[PDB]
This record gives structure tokens, C-alpha cells and sequence, in this order.
């Protein structure tokens, strides 16, 4: 698998991430795949249908969201390790209004080259808090 | 530079960041090289002199601070762009009460690999919060 092909796929997966479904946001997983959040506080781990269930939950509140690459220059590819890194802009449309954020993501992809078999994410974690707070306010 | 090469030097720069010195901090940085915080809440950039200042303020609130990569196999390396990923645990006592995190630190190497020329450093942003409030809370 090349430097271009692990691109490839990470950059599919962050399209059907984009997407926001629950079937889309593990169409590009393999079947064993784990997500991981870096970081203490929000530590948490899931597999194919911890994941598919997550993101349900977050469509609650997230109208739609779109993370993107934000310079193609600071992508990081290990070759050997079969690993992607992504410095993402993150943008939503939520209940409580605009959410927008960074986020790493390191992908490793499986033996071939085509899916993810698994991802860490680290996330500002003190702009997740501010965000529950602003969900914690909702007031009829 | 080799895999091994690149390693080696953040290895080394995590050697001399554990003496904790503002001497030690810089001395594997090249002298135009950057450091970058990641994510808005704590977004910064530091150059030489910057980082020596922030440690010398560092050292009057950390009595100890060590950080270590806490799984090799985490560690993520692109020959081509000269880069670097550790995942690293970090564990100090303050004046505060104790320091315990995870953080992730990007380093991008020189052409002959043998300093580093910018880094970027994921911190759990949650976590440096809470403990700027109890910095913010002294009272005597
Ligand atoms: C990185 O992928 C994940 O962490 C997945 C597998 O699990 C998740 O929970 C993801 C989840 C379900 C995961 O795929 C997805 C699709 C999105 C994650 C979002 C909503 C993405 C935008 C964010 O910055 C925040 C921090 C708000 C994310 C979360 O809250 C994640 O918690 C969430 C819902
Ligand atoms: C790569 O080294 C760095 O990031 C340097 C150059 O810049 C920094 O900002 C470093 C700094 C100046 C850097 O060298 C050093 C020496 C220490 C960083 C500490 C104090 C390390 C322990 C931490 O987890 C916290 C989050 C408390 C760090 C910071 O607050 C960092 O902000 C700080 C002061
Ligand atoms: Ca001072
Ligand atoms: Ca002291
Ligand atoms: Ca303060």
C-alpha cells in the first residue's frame, strides 16, 4: 500500500464521515475496527456497533458536520505502520447552535490499504465541556 | 535521516525535556525552530527564547515534571516530511497538588534529522484547565 493509497483511504473515510450516518460513518471500517479518543478526561472506546449507536445519538444534536483537512501539507503518512494523520477543522449545526472546533485523527489502515481497522481521535476537550454546558442550558 | 535516525532525535529531545531546564528545552531545537499547541482553546506559538520563558515559569509552579512515551509501537514516522508522532504520559507535582496527563507531540526534524525544527503538542485542554484553576485560586 503507497503513500497515495493510505491518503486515499483516509481521505474516503473522512468523505463518508461527512456524511453522518450511522452506516456511513462505518462504511470504511473493517469489521473488527476499534475507535479511540485520546486523552484522559473524555477517554472512551468503541467498536463497529458501539460506534454505529454513538453516532445516532449524536445526530440528536448534531444537524450536520463536516471535518476537513485543513492543510494537505502537515499530513503525516507512516508507510511501515500503515498510518495516516489529520489536523481537521470541525464544523456543525447543532440544537444549541454553531459548533466549530479542531480535532487530530490517526487512522491505521488494514493490511491492504482500503479500510480503517482502527482510529484514535484526540479532541479539544475543554471546547467538548463548554459545548455540554451550552446543551446543559437549554431552556423552554 | 533513517526511521531510527528520526526516533532518535525525539528521543533525545525527550531526554533533555525531562532535565526540565531552559537550557535543556532548547538544546535539541534548532534556534529558528516553533512550537505549536494544538486546538483553539490553548492554540500558541513559541519560539526559542518564548519556550525558555514559559519553562522558567513552568519550573515556578512544577517542583517535578517527566514525560515518557508510553508505547513505542504508538509511535508514528513519516520519512518523507521528516516526522515524528509520540504518545506520551506526563506526571509532575506542583504547587497545586499533582499533575498526571497524556498528551501527543508532533515533531518535524531538520533536513539532516538530527534537531527538531518545529513541534506541535496535542495537550488534553480539559485538563489544563482545571489545573489553571487551581493556579487561579491561590489565596494564602
Ligand atoms: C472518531 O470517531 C468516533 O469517535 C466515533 C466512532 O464515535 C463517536 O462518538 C463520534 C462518532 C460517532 C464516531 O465516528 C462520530 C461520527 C462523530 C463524533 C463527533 C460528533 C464529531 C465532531 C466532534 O468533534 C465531536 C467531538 C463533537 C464528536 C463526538 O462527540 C464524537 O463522540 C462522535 C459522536
Ligand atoms: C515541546 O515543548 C513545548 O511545548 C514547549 C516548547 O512549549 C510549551 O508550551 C511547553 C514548554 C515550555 C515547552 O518546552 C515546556 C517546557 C513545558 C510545557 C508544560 C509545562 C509541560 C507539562 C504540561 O503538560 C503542560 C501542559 C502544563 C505544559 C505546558 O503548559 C506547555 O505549554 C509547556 C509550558
Ligand atoms: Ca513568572
Ligand atoms: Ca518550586
Ligand atoms: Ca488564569
Amino acid at each position: 500500500p503507497t503513500r497515495e493509497d493510505l491518503v486515499a483511504t483516509a481521505k474516503l473515510f473522512i468523505a463518508k464521515y461527512n456524511e453522518f450516518t450511522p452506516e456511513s460513518i462505518i462504511s470504511v471500517r473493517t469489521p473488527n475496527s476499534v475507535s479511540h479518543r485520546l486523552f484522559p478526561t473524555r477517554n472512551a472506546t468503541r467498536n463497529i456497533g458501539e460506534s454505529m449507536e454513538a453516532c445516532a445519538n449524536a445526530k440528536e444534536v448534531f444537524k450536520s458536520l463536516t471535518v476537513s483537512v485543513i492543510d494537505d501539507n502537515d499530513t503525516i503518512v507512516d508507510e511501515r505502520t500503515r498510518k495516516v494523520v489529520f489536523y481537521l477543522a470541525s464544523r456543525g449545526d447543532t440544537i444549541v447552535g454553531e459548533w466549530k472546533s479542531e480535532c487530530i485523527f490517526i487512522f491505521q489502515m488494514s493490511e491492504d490499504g482500503k479500510l480503517v481497522d482502527r482510529i484514535w481521535a484526540g479532541f479539544d476537550t475543554a471546547y467538548m465541556d463548554e459545548f455540554e454546558s451550552r446543551l446543559d442550558g437549554i431552556t423552554f
